[PDB]
């Protein structure tokens, strides 16, 4: 009865998000909180998208591969780089939020978004996840760098709790490094767990990162 939810960077490769699809359906994964998709593999699949730049790039996404979850959309909350969608069932109600944080853009604007999400959404039942460019022990970086300071400070404010664990690079090309984050609302932990990096859920420099959505009560 879990719902296995699938994270990734796709970095816009076709082939990326073809093994993600083929991922999805070997670990029968509910959700895929997905950043940098490409522009075929996903059918039945409910895809929701931030909002597109000129180009058709859409930074992030949140893909439903269970067919028969209760969807809610909240186009207030999203953005060019965050997508927020809930997803409820009888045993509970929750927010999830898939984001992409530039690289080399100012982290301030991404911080106020995920303060507006959380405000505007309750401080309960909020799981984020995404690519935050941003380092820190807290979550197995090799350090703490000013980006991850801003994000943990955020964090603290908002009550929001990290979920990541170990230290297997979440980003690999040599060059390792741990910038893919997954926190989420005090009432979740209890929730969550068998938070792991897949090896290599995928081949885009980045790897796929997956955790389960139960009840425990
Ligand atoms: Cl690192």
């Amino acid at each position: 009865p879990p719902y296995r939810v699938l994270q990734a960077n796709l970095q816009r490769k076709k082939l990326a998000t073809a093994e993600l699809a083929i991922e999805a359906a070997t670990r029968k994964a509910a959700i895929a909180l997905i950043q940098e998709p490409y522009v075929k593999g996903f059918r039945g699949v409910r895809v929701f998208q931030s909002t597109a730049q000129g180009d058709g790039t859409v930074k992030a996404a949140i893909a439903v591969f269970d067919h028969d979850l209760d969807v809610i959309q909240y186009p207030q909350l999203t953005t060019n780089n965050i997508v927020v969608v809930g997803i409820r069932t009888r045993a509970w109600e929750i927010t999830l939020v898939s984001y992409y944080f530039e690289p080399d853009k100012p982290i301030e604007s991404y911080l106020e978004q995920i303060k507006r999400v959380e405000r505007k959404m309750g401080p309960k039942r909020l799981i984020f996840g995404g690519d935050a460019n941003a380092k820190s022990t807290w979550w197995g970086s090799k350090e703490d760098d000013a980006r991850g300071d801003q994000l943990m400070g955020t964090l603290g404010e908002l009550g929001l709790h990290i979920l990541n664990e170990g230290d297997v690079p979440t980003f690999d090309t040599r060059y390792q490094s741990r910038v893919d984050v997954t926190f989420c609302t005090e009432d979740m932990l209890d929730l969550i767990d068998g938070w792991r990096v897949d090896e290599d859920l995928v081949s885009s420099d980045h790897n796929g990162m997956v955790f389960n959505i139960r009840l425990q009560k």
